[PDB]
Formats: C-alpha cells, sequence, structure tokens
C-alpha cells in the first residue's frame, strides 16, 4: 500500500545531496563507530577502574534508597523514583543495529486508535486558534546559531562565517525558493537555493537506560529497545519486521580487548536528524520570534525556570495529572503540518513561506550507518518530498510543532473528560482564540504548564475537579487511552523538566514542592552523552564546552532532594574504593581549571574573574549547552553567556525578511 521509494548513495539522487568537498563527501560515506567515550580529560567511560566505581555506587544506591512513588505515581519521601542502575552502560558502544527512521507513520497512527484529522468541530477551531495565538503580532529578533552546529545538506560545513553567509543567502532567496516549489520544481529550489534534499540522519546515544536486577538469578537485564528494519520502515510496518535491538556488550572483549564487568550493556541509541540548513534559516526567522511570544504572553503554560518557579504555579493547584505521551515525535500528525500551513495561508502569511514550511515536514531522509555494513540509503524522493515521519529532529521549529500539538490535546483531555460546562464558550474562531488566550494565561479552572511531550495538568476548585479526580482514575487503570490524537498516559514518578515534584503524607500539590532529580545528577556527571572533545580547541564549538562548571551549579540545582548528602558521600566513598583519589577535590580541580579557561571566551571576563556574575543556569548550560535544546531558552541565559554558544545574522536582515513573510 505504497512503499516509500529508496535509492542507494551512488544514485544520482543522493548524490546531488553531498557538495564536492571533503566534509560533505566523508558525511555520505562514513560508515558504522564505535568506541569508549573520553568521560573526562584522560579518563575512559570503559576504564576498569570506572566501571568498579559504577557497579558498587549503583548496586549501594538502589540498595539504600528504594523508589519511594505511590499507586497513582506521586514521589514522596527520598524523592528516589526508580533503581540507579541505568549507568551500567560500556559509554560509546551502541546498541546493534539502531532503527530504520519510518517513512509513514500513517498506519502506526491508525494501528494505534489514533485520529487523522481533529475528531470534532470544537477541536478544529482549538487547534486554529493555537496558530493564530502563536504567530499573531511577531517581532523580529536576529537568527541566532549555535557555534559549531553543521549546516548539513549540501555543504556539511561547521564554520561560523560560512553559516552566517548560508543563512543571509537563505532568508534572500527564500521567496524565489518558496516560489518555485508552489510550481513543483523542487528541484530547481534546491539546485539553486540548497532548500529541499533530505534530512541527515545521525543515531546519538541515550547514555542512560533501564536495567533491573533479576532476584531468583542475580543477573542484570537490560530494557529491550525494538527496531525496525529496512523493510519495515519503507513500508510505514506494513511489511519487514520490528524486532529487539542487541545491548550485549560481551562482544567488547573479542572486538576490542574490554574487560565487560557483569551487568553491563551497550547504550541505546536514538536517530536524530539534521535539517538542510538553507531551509531551516527561513523557518528559524519565524520560529524564535513565536517562542519571545509564547514565553511572554503565556509564560503561565510555556516558560519553565527554576524548581521555584514551577512549585508557584502548581501550589495554587487543588490536583495535580503529571502525563506521559508514547513516542511523541513518530507519532506527530502530519494532519496537523496541514492545518497549521492552511491556518498561516487564512492569517495573510506570505504562500511561498507556508510551502517552505510544509516542504520541510514532507522532506525524504538520508540514512547513515545504523549498523556494521548497513545504511548510505536515500527514503523518499526529493524530487516530490512526500514522507510522513513524524516530527523531524532538525527541523526549524520542531519545539514548536510538539508544543502546539500537545498543548491543544490536553486541554481537548481536560474538555471532554472534566469540562463540558466550557465547551459552550467555544463556539467560532473569535471565542476560541478568547477561550485559549485565557487558558495559556492561567486564568481558567483547568490548567496546564507544558513543553512538547512534558506536561503537568491542573484543576482549581470548581465544577471541573470531580472530572479531574476521575480522569486521574481512568489514567491510573490504564485501559482507555484519554485521547483520540496521542497515546497518553500517566508518568510513574511525576516529574516537570527534570524537576521531581516531591509530595507529603497529604499528596496534595499544595504541600507538594519541586526538587531535582540526583538521578538526573549521576548521568550528567557519570554518563555524558558525549566525550570532552580534548581535541576540539575552540571550547564554544564542544558538545561540553566547560564540565567543570557543573559542580559550581550542583547544590543550587540538586541541593533540595532529600538524598542529596547521602549520595555526594556514597560517591565519595566509592571513588575512593574505585581510584584511590577524593571526588570532590578532583571536581575542585576541574572547576577551578574551567573557570580560569571560561575567561578566556568572555569579553566581560578578566584573566582571572570568578564565577560571581553567572547563574546556576548559565553554569549547566556552559556543561552542558543540549540543556537549551529541551529545557531552557536564550531568554533563560546571562547575555555574556548567550554570546559564547550562539553567534547571530543582523536584526536589519531578519527585519526585511519577516516583513515580506507575514500579514502585517
Ligand atoms: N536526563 C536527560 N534527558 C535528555 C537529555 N537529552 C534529551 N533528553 C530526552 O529526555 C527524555 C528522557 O526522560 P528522563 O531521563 O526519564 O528524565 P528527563 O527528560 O530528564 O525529565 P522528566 O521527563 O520531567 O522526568 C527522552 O525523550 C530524551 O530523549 C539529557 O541530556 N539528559
Ligand atoms: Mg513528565
Amino acid at each position: 500500500p505504497r512503499r516509500a521509494p529508496a535509492f542507494p548513495l551512488s544514485d544520482i539522487k543522493a548524490q546531488m545531496l553531498f557538495a564536492n568537498n571533503i566534509k560533505a563527501q566523508q558525511a555520505s560515506k562514513r560508515s558504522f563507530k564505535e568506541g569508549a567515550i573520553e568521560t573526562y580529560e584522560g579518563l575512559l567511560s570503559v576504564d576498569p577502574r570506572f566501571l568498579s566505581f559504577k557497579n558498587e555506587l549503583s548496586r549501594y544506591l538502589t540498595d539504600h534508597f528504594p523508589a519511594n512513588v505511590d499507586e497513582y505515581g506521586r514521589v514522596y519521601g527520598n524523592g528516589v523514583r526508580t533503581n540507579f542502575f541505568g549507568m551500567r552502560h560500556m559509554n560509546g558502544f551502541p546498541m546493534i543495529p539502531a532503527t530504520w527512521p519510518l517513512a509513514s507513520n500513517l498506519k502506526k497512527r491508525a494501528d494505534a486508535d489514533l485520529a487523522d484529522g481533529p475528531v470534532s468541530e470544537r477541536d478544529n477551531l482549538l487547534f486554529r486558534a493555537a496558530v493564530r495565538l502563536m504567530f499573531s503580532d511577531l517581532e523580529p529578533v536576529p537568527l541566532k546559531i549555535r557555534k559549531g552546529s553543521s549546516t548539513c545538506i549540501p555543504y556539511f560545513s561547521n564554520d561560523m562565517g560560512t553559516k552566517i553567509e548560508i543563512a543571509e543567502r537563505a532568508l534572500e532567496k527564500a521567496e524565489e525558493a518558496g516560489n518555485l516549489m508552489l510550481q513543483g520544481k523542487f528541484d530547481d529550489a534546491y539546485q539553486l537555493h540548497q532548500m529541499g534534499g533530505a534530512y541527515y540522519v545521525v543515531y546519538r546515544a541515550q547514555s542512560t537506560d533501564a536495567i533491573t536486577l533479576d532476584p531468583k538469578t542475580g543477573k542484570f537485564v537490560s530494557k529491550d529497545r525494538m527496531v525496525a528494519d529496512f523493510e519495515y520502515a519503507v513500508t510505514g510496518g506494513e511489511q519487514g519486521s520490528l524486532f529487539a535491538a542487541s545491548k550485549d556488550a560481551s562482544r567488547l572483549k573479542e572486538q576490542y580487548g574490554i574487560d565487560v564487568p557483569d551487568g553491563f550493556f551497550c547504550e541505546r541509541r536514538r536517530t536524530a536528524m539534521g535539517g538542510p540548513f538553507a531551509l531551516n534559516a527561513p523557518i528559524m526567522a519565524v520560529a524564535q520570534p513565536v517562542r519571545n511570544k509564547i514565553y511572554s504572553k503565556y509564560a503561565y503554560t510555556f516558560h519553565h525556570t527554576t524548581r521555584l518557579n514551577k512549585e508557584e504555579k502548581v501550589k495554587e493547584w487543588s490536583l495535580c495529572v503529571a502525563t506521559d505521551v508514547s513516542d511523541h515525535d513518530t507519532f506527530w500528525p502530519g494532519w496537523l503540518r496541514d492545518l497549521i500551513c492552511d491556518e498561516l495561508l487564512n492569517m495573510g502569511y506570505a504562500p511561498w513561506w507556508v510551502k517552505l514550511f510544509e516542504t520541510s515536514l514532507k522532506l525524504p531522509v538520508y540514512v547513515g550507518a545504523p549498523a556494521p555494513e548497513q545504511g548510505h540509503t536515500l527514503l523518499g524522493d526529493p524530487s516530490n518530498p512526500d514522507l510522513e515521519v513524524g516530527l523531524s529532529s532538525g527541523q526549524g521549529a520542531t519545539d514548536l510543532m510538539g508544543t502546539l500539538l500537545m498543548s491543544i490535546t490536553y486541554l481537548v483531555m481536560q474538555l471532554d473528560h472534566t469540562a463540558p460546562h466550557l465547551n459552550s464558550r467555544i463556539k467560532d474562531m473569535p471565542s476560541a482564540c478568547r477561550f485559549l488566550d485565557s487558558y495559556w494565561q492561567g486564568h481558567e479552572e483547568i490548567r496546564q504548564i507544558s513543553k512538547s511531550d512534558d506536561a503537568m495538568l491542573g484543576w482549581t476548585k470548581g465544577r471541573a475537579l470531580v472530572g479531574g479526580h476521575r480522569l486521574f482514575e481512568m489514567l491510573k487503570e490504564g485501559k482507555v487511552n484519554p485521547s483520540p490524537y496521542m497515546k497518553i498516559s500517566y508518568e510513574h514518578g511525576g516529574a516537570f523538566l527534570g524537576d521531581i515534584l516531591l509530595y507529603d503524607s497529604r499528596r496534595e500539590p499544595g504541600s507538594a514542592i519541586f526538587v531535582g532529580n540526583i538521578n538526573s545528577m549521576l548521568n550528567n556527571q557519570f554518563s555524558p552523552e558525549y566525550g570532552v572533545q580534548s581535541g576540539v580547541r575552540d571550547r564554544s564549538k564542544r558538545k561540553r564546552p566547560f564540565p567543570g562548571l557543573a559542580w559550581a551549579s550542583m547544590k543550587d540545582t540538586y541541593g533540595a532532594c532529600p538524598i542529596y548528602s547521602d549520595v555526594l558521600e556514597a560517591i565519595e566513598r566509592c571513588w575512593w574504593n574505585a581510584f584511590g583519589e577524593s571526588y570532590r577535590a578532583y571536581r575542585e580541580d576541574m572547576l577551578k581549571r574551567d573557570t580560569l579557561e571560561l575567561s578566556r571566551y568572555v569579553a566581560s571576563m578578566a584573566r582571572q574573574a570568578g564565577l560571581a556574575e553567572l547563574t546556576p543556569i548559565d553554569l549547566e548550560v556552559l556543561a552542558d549547552p543540549n540543556k537549551l535544546q529541551y529545557k531552557w531558552t536564550e531568554a533563560d541565559v546571562s547575555a555574556n553567556i548567550h554570546e559564547v554558544l550562539m553567534h547571530g545574522v543582523s536584526v536589519e536582515k531578519t527585519e526585511r525578511f519577516l516583513r515580506s513573510v507575514m500579514p502585517r
């Protein structure tokens, strides 16, 4: 029932994705690679002392700090939600094979009993109202670019100067490209302006994943991760197979001479997609202004910073429901892309821009290396973009596409199961906008705090409260999906954007507090996703620019966890046993070295200026800028720090571009 076309690297369609330069040619051909990450300078993830440390620590902490999660998934007591065995992976060595990305998610959605469009007129008005509220009265801002990020297809440049030139040229030629696409001239738009082609698939590590200890055998068991073979991916699951990837690490001894202790596994690998930068630049020029609007006007629902910022909102609720979405990106509906595009057109957005936006969400995908002897295949024909992959991770507005889908999905759930008395407030477009604008500001008796697939749903006192409790009960039972749009359940140990909601004996939001997740501190410190990249001279271009700095923000981030001191002492004791060294002293030296190095990058910082002016967010972001992609935003970071990590295209060029896109 319609298989996606697939082309080998040798085919002209795939060759046209890679420019005649070394980096682009190497990206096309790069074979499956694996190896121990440099966890910290001079320390490999597979160092026997380090693995001994992880074995002792994971065992000790699980033993002394068992999970304290009630029947309703509320975390209490010690603030622990699971075992500490997630650290037991051979970081840098992936599970084999990684998945082939599904070319079409239509069958996947239909088989999961999810809708192929808005179910009712109300829902149609609410999704359209979300577009109207989000894309409205936008103010131009400079187009900010992450330092060291790739331009991907076709140039594969990491040079800031080249990236600035590409973005400026893209804003100049986006109209001409979009008009070519409106005429079905995708090849011309790509050939002339590099707008089109495909997403470049890279496989990224999820460094920690579920591991359990079988009491009967005393053997560890890793969580099975289902992967699609090539046949399954091109047929949207009609043919081929979906099977468990192998996390068995025994192979490392034979292949690499690495001693593998018992109960240590290969890492979970996730697909990540890099977009063609010339196509993303015009999209990002609108996406950043949208973020600024939603994080300002709709800050209640959308702008999340500290544990206290979150706590102030939640404390006022009579009921707090922490939801979970199954595989958000792969289930994300193409009908939403079409609805968004249709509404933008109705608002008066430039048709050429809407076509670029639509095209970015139908684009083919170039598969690199999921396993040895596999990959190097283009899925979909770039001459006529028609894929249904769900949400591509490298699309210029992915966060906004997930936020738009989910914010409405949760409101619909609250309407359907708890507040039918509010349905009369949604009669047409003006009333749908008025209602949504009030709801997003936290002015209704039904509330939410969300970001993409993470949310907390609230009820104050009122008519909807009783329904709220029935919905929570329905979730606990887990027999009926409460949504026609996505697979929704409750989170087993409710947390929001990394902070655990710690309840007391009362099990009420009013007396509950947000605390940092101690397990995330452990994940970040002992299982980083990337190595230190010691060979990359420019630290601002590394995946972990200043790792040592995280020690300075630790107490601020994690200090409120009931077991904070206990964990730090357990670390010290175990590190002493494994290395014969003080972990605290080791981290204090790393903090000193990184603080000194940082002044080289900050113009306001003198040769030995300390971290006095820096916030804990600034420090966490400098140690892990990936937190800027899922946890925080540009506005949450000090201005002098933002400039270390990003560079921008002038507001003059974006202002002129934006004027041509927008209705008014
Ligand atoms: N802990 C962690 N998660 C990440 C990171 N980068 C991306 N994620 C994503 O966050 C999700 C993992 O959830 P968890 O490890 O259980 O905890 P969390 O996302 O950090 O926070 P909560 O969902 O509020 O519980 C996946 O969808 C990941 O792809 C990272 O650096 N650290
Ligand atoms: Mg959650």
